[PDB]
């Protein structure tokens, strides 16, 4: 698909049973979402946005499908705002900035 | 160009006389760039994202050259983490995500 910026861009995720509304997120290295009780091990981690640091949780390995898509990498949970899609998945689905 | 994702989407930026590296992120919906100089008025803003709010200062129909791409429009200054191109001006440039 070809997604254009006028508005955010917003797309629907699966992971597990769970259906999340996230953002395509060039500008994010790796991706984060809000509130979920993954399975598997998880190390603490610390990263920096605008206005600094939050406190996530990194989970590896994660399968998600993204635009129908089967991807398989880290999410990180936390205390984000907006559930973002980083660099880590973006690429797994061949994704590309077009100008 | 066509930009992929394996590594942070940086580009060289010419406002003000000045070049810069800064983040195509679609994340962002604003420009924001690091602590700068810029003529004429500007208004006081705040604005959010991962870590809570920061102060700004707004600048109106601002010329930047990203690339070779010629966009006048907002650019906000403060205390980003990284000079940020948000949709603003990605829209402007004809910037699309493409998976
Ligand atoms: C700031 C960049 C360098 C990194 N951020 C990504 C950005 O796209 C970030 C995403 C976001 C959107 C809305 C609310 C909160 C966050 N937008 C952002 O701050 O919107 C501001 C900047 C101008 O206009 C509005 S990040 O979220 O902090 C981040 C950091 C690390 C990871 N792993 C994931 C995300």
């Amino acid at each position: 698909p070809q997604i254009t910026l006028w508005k955010r861009p917003l797309v629907t995720i699966r992971i597990g049973g769970q259906l999340k509304e996230a953002l395509l997120d060039t500008g994010a290295d790796d991706t984060v979402l809000e509130e979920m009780n993954l399975p598997g091990k998880w190390k603490p981690k610390m990263i920096g946005g605008l206005g600094g640091f939050i406190k996530v949780r990194q989970y590896d390995q994660i399968p998600i499908e993204i635009c129908g898509h089967k991807v398989i990498g880290t999410v990180l949970v936390g205390p984000t705002p907006v559930n973002i899609i980083g660099r880590n998945l973006l690429t797994q689905i061949g994704c590309t900035l077009n100008f």
